[PDB]
């Protein structure tokens, strides 16, 4: 039984870092797939030797065309142009791909990461025919380990004892439920009441988080390195048949009463994919916010068609 | 620099599986202490070869005189007799180790595992001298794995995914309390709601957590892979300054009502021990279980002396 | 892919630390068999709860049936009694183990730590109709192990950075080859040249590899721990196609001059076995040592058959 | 306890590998330093995020200021001209490099001296044994503190590429690549084993051949070219190799690892650093060993020292 071939389409800073993760996890054999001539190569080539010191035996290839996701297991696309006048341009790329992942590897679970990623995710699901139990997209592992992380500095608490959830879609419509952030499993409202943390910091915290993307983007570049370890660890899940509950953009059919339309919700994910979609018991406020965050999905995807 | 040195007192079946583990992890060198002559020597030398097959450094050797807790940094105490007739015996075992330590390694980390835990552990902070921010009692990490374990195993989820809070203390009086149960952060009452697992269901579970060490007894021996593994999760966010947020029979200084008793309760482990003491608020009802613990361990305590 | 699934056929001390290491791992599902009807169980819950404490999600039940070996992805056989009076006995453990391998796993990768190895190794292939890539023997990992670890003592340094190579039959007839030890890749002679350690205190630790079973249990002790993370590194490489380099016990076709009998030399295991069986370029005087062990090999193996 | 920490000297490609993998790890808190303002912070921001995802617990900071150096525990410098400022690729070669990237091991040392003198310095700036002793000059850290990456990296080109041949688990190959970081790199074919066995076996069996490994040879010395070439660069493998190095040292492995170092009478050299198989644990460099190479090894090994000579007395 062969080890798994994961494919990245698209070898930029994100595709970089999940090529040596994946190599330092030993969770398979990967292709950098690039338009770009030659790079994929190069990082490929690179990225090999760290084998060696990872005492791992993980084959890393580059390419240039989307014959190499012939058997692919988990495909994840980094890829598109980098904001509305781009929607169609990357819906086009999503029909590029998705006719590939249709003849290549139609039962391959991917893994979407190309802004606005609810969107993206759900123009790839239409046009690779994938079941919608296998195919998802980047979201909430992201922007909750953005959260989690800032208020275990506060607490001063392990970074992945604070669990929260952040649902409806990934970018400035993200839900943050701080009804649902919990450390070391309690409730985070027993921190507030006996002044471990205020009101005041947590609402900082949350806006912060919302704008993290932009923060990074100021000080230096669009993030890459948390975005790649949040893809790896939805890979590893699927590839280990973990079922670790995680949130990330997911068909809609019927829950949190939306349908036809993919949104950020914790799932399930092992070895059947998306074994479990979890609908979280929002009261009315939150709900409003969900709703808020699908129509904004629902607005580009109009554009993007 | 240099390695952590990890005594362990009693190389029994806990024992062996801790200094297994240790290697795995290259968490430090080892000591084997026990009573009985040449077998800790000889469990040190099996276990010491698998420095190979782990690619760690770690020594491990075996004792058969205190004097080997000399700059120990952490103490693992398992030895003592295995009901109420036992007690006033191992307070002499108490006794006699804490002697050593205060006078070896009065600044290790103690982890005391002799049952009942809870009343061992304060004898040994009473003999040792050590400061009640260095010792603490197993209890709340075995027992919820336990409750955690069997939820995961109803939900197909990930074991680690549900979070759970046993309190009071580590025996037939330990508290159950189902308001903090959370599966991948979100309340398990909302599973409940959901039909994915009954209140029945769920009061089986809690029984079997509170019987599982009888349960293994009748099919086998006293548990040993799972404390140990408990031990090491302790000792490892000590170590290497986790700051993980772990249930440990810990010194009560008013939580709950309660003071100059150790009881089960939430603490934050890193470098400088217990790091913090987090006090659930519990409602009246779950706060009237916590006492009756407490009064057991207190009962146990006046007949150890 | 859904998880490897593990057969432990034999749920002793040894077994109870192999279902460990693969929760640690998160390697597969792990079946505790043995012979006893309640052992298993205890043993497989007691681990079972491990999953927490390691962040891993593997199956671990016990079981009285060889009906689970359906669906085994690698079998490790550690049943047997615990000399030569054991021989026949243990043969037709092998027998019924076989059988079983045949009828419900037949492809199944195999690894056989009963004692002689050699020996019961070659009995169950033959018992069980297993081709000769998917069924190998505990030996040489474990033996080297002991003498990797003695010299990194003496040398100080990390004791995986010692490799040498012991072969030809996993027991006292092991042939130790001074030759092949390397320290980080390096000659041990050139350590020996630097006087950093001398020819004497080597031979001491020869004695002492062989002997390493016989000193642990006149310790009051009983050799388990390393032997299980021995196998679990041979089962680990199958299973993660990580095609390691690991002395084990298997079918030798004219390698050293030997057929139609199992001994110790290095292969390399990834997901189709044995992938290579690496002959030693041995000289006259090893070669000798080697055809000991074969024919003490041979001896027990006639005092086996039926 | 506490942490170690460390102090990444240039957060540049291979500085941000670093610091993820010091994460993964959870080896210790971090710090991106570097001259360019803004970008080590956001480096850091991003990296840390991905404690959550490793189960770990290290800082990671950006950092514009030497006083970052305080309590420093490993200092990794990455730091140097990689080409000539405002200069166009016809006009300026290697050598010129040389003294530019000495005044910069003059300014590193003199903070190093100043904030952490006993930190464990690993040295990256190329050429590496030419760079690393100028640090060790103008820092005064003692010789059993201070390495330079080569030997690590070179032999993980070509343990790799006679892996793929072979078919074997790459980290069973074992390979010694001395004297320089850089073309005058010494591979000692003679000490090249699989799985502990000498090469010559695997030749012997026309397992691959000599004209095959000779290939792999010029490979491995011109894989840094390689890549360039080919529109990347290489910063993951350079990144993992000095990590390698570093958790040895802060976990005590006693790892067998070719490393850049002094040499006090080694192979008939002193008062110079190259690449030889050291031992790297808590007391940093605990042994130098010295290979008895043959004389055609030798030689080669001579030339690589006479190279780095050649660029010191430049680089001053
Ligand atoms: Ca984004
Ligand atoms: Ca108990
Ligand atoms: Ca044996
Ligand atoms: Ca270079």
């Amino acid at each position: 039984a062969p080890k798994a071939k994961i494919v990245l389409v698209g070898s930029g800073m994100i595709g970089g870092v999940m090529a040596t993760l994946i190599v330092q996890k030993n969770l398979g054999d990967v292709v950098l797939f690039d338009i770009v001539k030659n790079m994929p190569h190069g990082k490929a080539l690179d990225t090999s030797h760290t084998n060696v010191m990872a005492y791992s035996n993980c084959k890393v290839s580059g390419s240039n065309t989307y014959d190499d996701l012939a058997g692919a297991d988990v495909v994840i696309v980094t890829a598109g142009f980098t904001r509305d006048d781009l929607l169609p341009l990357n819906n086009k790329i999503m029909i590029e791909i998705g006719g590939h992942i249709k003849k290549n590897c139609p039962n391959a679970f991917i893994i979407v990461v190309t802004n606005p990623v609810d969107v993206m995710v759900q123009l790839l699901h239409q046009h690779s025919g994938v079941p919608k139990n296998k195919i998802i997209g980047l979201g909430g592992v992201l922007d909750t380990s953005r959260l989690k992380y800032y208020i275990s500095q506060k607490l001063n608490v392990c970074p992945r004892d604070v669990n929260a959830h952040i649902v409806g879609a990934h970018g400035n419509k993200m839900v943050l439920l701080k009804r649902y952030i919990t450390v070391g499993g309690i409730p985070l409202q027993e921190f507030i009441n006996n002044k471990l943390i205020s009101d005041a910091e947590l609402e900082a915290i949350f806006d912060r988080t919302v704008n993290t993307a932009l923060e990074i983007v100021n000080l230096h570049a669009s993030p890459y390195v948390a975005p790649a370890a949040a893809i790896i660890e939805m890979a590893e899940s699927y590839l280990k048949d973990l079922k670790k509950v995680l949130i990330c953009s997911t068909l809609l059919e019927g829950q949190y009463g939306h349908s036809d339309i993919f949104g950020g919700t914790p799932v399930v994910l092992g070895a059947n994919g998306v074994e479990q979609v979890i609908e979280l018991q929002l009261n009315s406020e939150e709900k409003a916010k969900f709703d808020e965050a699908i129509a904004e999905t629902k607005r580009m995807k109009a554009l993007a068609h």
